[PDB]
């Protein structure tokens, strides 16, 4: 029984919520709140532990970008602080290779990072790796063939359709085929050896379009669009299906959870979050 965890988010301000959805019985679990509210964070799992990486705490009285790394133990229902990153990273992308967390791009105030750093849970240490070829905030990160892909985002001036690839063994980045659509704040994940980029914002509108990268043909192909246009959505893969959680559609903060079936190329609404929010960190354990 694996659960879909949603951490933080934004609605009126940055949120502390930690909730877990059970796709089998359709139930929601209210877990221990994050010690610090955060939106624009990313979640990941290493060794059955959930990690909440970066983000920003938006409050009516002030905002603070986060360099924090926090660890949640499902067995104890406890958050424990870990070593912080070298810099705050709001609107971050995260990816796991060999139980090591890569924190990719994001912003700190006026600064749009191209820097990337890697966390080692065994040492509780962050180390900078080679920076990306492009500054990317609202970046989608996917791990495919033990390579770390950084997909779309925003560079401080322009929203990107470009994508690049990190080779951990060689410690280097290379540009790959650009997507068909410019996407900042999309849901990026890997399903059946493909990278999916669902939703996002193109500089004008929130998107419902979904495209997938096939490594063999090095091409991006459009698949069935989602029912809702959404940017700042949470995304995950559970039992061979894609789940998109919340986001912003240009008018409202969505509580909608859609599920993608690759066999039928269809999306369906599976549940609703307890409240609408955007900028959540999502992971499965
Ligand atoms: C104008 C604006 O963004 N404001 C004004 C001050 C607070 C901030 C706000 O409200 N941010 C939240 C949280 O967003 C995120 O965590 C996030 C995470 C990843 C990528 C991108 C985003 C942005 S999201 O794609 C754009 C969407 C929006 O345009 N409005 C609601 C008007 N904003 C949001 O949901
Ligand atoms: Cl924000």
């Amino acid at each position: 029984g694996r659960l879909i965890y949603t951490a933080g988010g934004y609605f009126r301000q940055s949120l502390s919520y930690l909730e877990a959805y059970n796709p089998s019985d359709g139930t929601w679990l209210r877990l221990a709140d994050l010690q610090v509210p955060r939106s624009g964070l990313a979640g990941c799992v290493v060794g059955g532990l959930l990690y909440a990486v970066g983000g920003r705490n938006n409050s009516p009285d002030g905002n603070t970008d986060s360099s924090a790394l926090d660890c949640y133990n499902p067995m104890t229902n406890q958050w424990s602080p870990c070593a912080p990153m070298s810099v705050p990273r709001n609107r971050i992308g995260v990816g796991v290779i060999d139980g090591h967390i890569y924190a990719v791009g994001g912003s700190h105030g006026c600064i749009h990072h191209n820097s990337v750093e890697r966390y080692e849970p065994e040492r509780d240490e962050w180390h900078l790796v080679a920076p990306m070829l492009t500054r990317r905030i609202g970046v989608g990160v996917a791990v495919l063939n033990r390579l770390l892909y950084a997909v779309g985002g925003f560079d401080g001036t322009n929203r990107l359709n470009s994508a690049e690839c990190y080779y951990p063994e060689r410690n280097e980045w290379r540009m790959i085929t650009a997507m068909n659509t410019i996407r900042s704040g999309a849901g990026v994940c890997v399903l059946h050896n493909c990278i999916y980029a669902a939703g996002g914002y193109d500089g004008q509108d929130q998107l419902n379009s979904v495209e997938r990268y096939d490594v063999a043909t090095a091409t991006w192909t459009f698949v069935a669009p989602m029912k809702h246009r959404r940017s700042a959505l949470g995304i995950t893969v559970h039992q061979g299906r894609i789940y998109v959680l919340g986001g912003y559609d240009g008018h409202t903060f969505l509580d909608s959870v859609e599920c993608y079936d690759p066999d039928t190329d269809t999306w369906s609404e599976v549940t609703r979050m307890t409240s609408g929010r955007s900028g959540v960190g999502v992971a499965v354990t």
